[PDB]
DNA sequence: TTTTTTTTTTT
């Protein structure tokens, strides 16, 4: 490896070329579609790749999601090159606790060492916390995840630092004064919303530069979700309106909303029955009470529904009405289904690019779903070929057993397809996951499934979380019963599978030995940006789309190299059909065999 | 040529 990038040591070696175009292109100025397997490596890439931008003297940011943050901070955090520019990290509100109130909640449930973490400074007891505070050279005190090691029943949203906390409380210091953190080092760690609200908080016109040299972006398909969620302002009523208790024009608001399966779905101000009144007279019924009195933790019940209500005052962003999965408590949001003004002003303020991800393109090279999706500029747009190993295909056996019933939400299906899972269920040699598209869908399946396959069964619903399900899954494997995983949602995309009780020692791995699709997953994004762009691309954006949901949940079953005995079940019969439609999903399958 | 997911941790 001669003159070789900094850090490109620990790179693995299938990793390397791709490196290398990547991190010429960024350097070239364009914003490069770099895709590759979960397990060739990828933060050890970004790592070289921030370490080669920053000798360059670059003020270098890594947009990742916070999970990945630890991974990317010990793969570059001992590379000389990154040691020498420093590798900070920017942290917004949500990762700290409200000193008083976390302290409050301890003597009120009785958790010794909640409290005497917390008095005492709330200093960092976790190995992460520690190690970081070391990395960032800052003491990331009053942290949410070290506080949730001590009581993990916490009641976390009551508890986390607000805007409206005093200036004198530790934690909104802290976070406040770590707002300079991208003065004092060349790397900068951040997540996609992160990103998202500084270049929000740019547009409009602190914790970034405002111009980013070098950007990677890690897990880059979540990076258009961010900004979504960042530029969409939702309004909650049941929690406003018992806050008011401790005004009847909002009461009128809720009525109202009830005249207008779809509910004013991606519909700006077609739609006014009593809305603009209704939100005119809440507007002014929310902010004109007094601040004097209002709880400090009240005030931003307040503020968050009145800024809902003043992103819905414009008349520049769309509307929708949205139910909780706990009740029926009604849920106003305000979203952009157009999102290029803000994404456009991210790209002009980056100088180079490099977006990392594993299902970034459509077909071969082609990015333009994610070029779309993301909208960056075709001419500083950059496709780099993928990095598709082959390891992650070979401990995979595809069964051609499937369930000819198609997936109409039957009772019929249900049975017939609950049939094919038992046969599956026995001749599994560990954990099983069948993925569902809907609540509908498994909910059925567990119906047909709860008596006959008893303790082993775990169905995500409501009321159960896939963290909840996947804390399950472990645990029984854990007591050597094979569990079976009616998984739905997130099950599908960004759980991981691999056993952790088993580093060295791929080839013994079976905490997932049968993967089960139940069905293509076809409508399973619904966002306004999505939404808006299926009506102008027609059917092409559903079926690419649904790709990549389906590629993303056969990732589930390999994630490194030199496991063994994996099996991959699609039961959905339109694949076997004739189906011209179906096509994409049958070449993905085409690259098993037998 | 299809269909209903609760991510994440910003202000």
């Amino acid at each position: 490896p001669a003159d070789a990038l900094p850090g490109e040591g620990a790179v693995r070696e299938v990793l390397r070329p791709l490196l290398k175009q990547a991190a010429e292109k960024t350097a070239a100025g364009k914003i490069v579609f770099a895709e590759a397997a979960t397990g060739t490596g990828k933060g050890r890439m970004i790592a070289s790749l921030a370490a080669a931008a920053a000798i360059k003297g670059d003020t270098v940011v890594v947009s990742a999601p916070l999970a990945v943050t630890w991974q990317l901070v010990n793969d570059m955090k001992d590379i000389p090159e990154v040691r020498r520019v420093g590798l900070t990290l920017s942290l917004g509100r949500p990762n700290f606790i409200s000193p008083q109130r976390t302290l409050e909640w301890a003597i009120d449930n009785e958790r010794a060492d909640l409290a005497a973490w917390i008095e005492g400074g709330g200093k960092p007891l976790s190995l992460r916390s520690m190690e970081t505070s070391k990395v960032i050279s800052h003491e990331l005190c009053w942290l949410l995840e070290d506080a949730l090691l001590l009581a993990e029943d916490l009641p976390a949203d009551s508890l986390l630092l607000t805007s409206e906390d005093p200036a004198d409380c530790p934690a909104q210091q802290l976070y406040v004064a770590m707002r300079s953190n991208y003065t004092e080092a060349g790397i900068i760690l951040c997540s996609h919303f992160m990103l998202a609200a500084h270049t929000r908080m740019m547009q409009m016109r602190l914790s970034l530069p405002h111009f980013i040299d070098t950007l990677i972006v890690d897990e880059a398909h979540l990076l258009e979700q961010a900004f979504a969620s960042v530029y969409t302002h939702t309004l909650r009523l049941r929690p406003l309106m018992r806050t008011i208790e401790g005004l009847d024009a909002l009461k009128e608001l809720f009525t109202q909303m009830q005249v207008a399966t779809n509910t004013s779905l991606n519909v700006p101000l077609s739609d006014v029955p009593e809305l603009i009144p209704a939100l005119k007279d809440t507007v002014k019924t929310l902010g004109a009470l007094p601040t004097k009195g209002m709880s400090r933790d009240a005030r931003s019940v307040i503020r968050i529904a009145t800024r809902a209500a003043n992103d819905a005052l414009s008349g520049h962003s769309r509307l929708r009405i949205e139910v909780t999965p706990v009740h029926s408590y009604p849920m106003l949001l305000s979203g952009r289904s157009n999102l290029q003004r803000a994404l456009l002003g991210l790209w002009n303020a980056t100088g180079g690019a490099t977006l990392v991800s594993a299902t970034l393109f459509t077909t071969g090279d082609n990015g333009s779903l994610t070029r779309w999706k993301l909208e960056v500029p075709t001419e500083r747009a950059a496709f780099l070929p993928p990095v598709h190993p082959a390891w992650t295909t070979a401990p995979v056996l595809l069964h051609k057993e499937f369930c000819a019933h198609e997936p109409d939400d039957s009772p019929e299906w249900a049975t017939e397809c609950a049939q094919t899972i038992q046969g599956v269920a026995s001749t599994a040699q560990g954990g099983t996951l069948v993925l569902c598209t809907s609540y509908q869908n498994t909910e059925l399946l567990a119906g047909r499934l709860g008596a006959a396959l008893g303790d082993r069964l775990i169905v995500q619903s409501k009321t159960s979380s896939a963290a909840t399900c996947l804390a399950q899954f472990k645990a029984k494997h854990k007591a050597g019963i094979r569990p079976v995983w009616l998984g739905l949602g997130a099950a599908w995309t960004g759980i991981d599978l691999s056993d952790h009780s088993l580093p060295d020692n791929p080839e013994l791995d079976r905490l997932l030995s049968d993967l089960v699709i139940t069905r293509i997953p076809v409508g399973q994004n619904r966002s306004l940006t999505h939404e808006r762009r299926t009506a102008i691309g027609g059917f092409r954006i559903i079926s690419q789309e649904a790709a990549w949901h389906f590629r993303q949940g056969l990732g589930r079953l390999v994630r490194r190299p030199g496991v063994t005995h994996k099996n991959l079940w699609v039961l959905d019969a339109r694949i076997y059909g004739g189906a011209a439609w179906v096509a994409p999903f049958r070449q993905i399958l085409d690259r098993y065999k037998k």
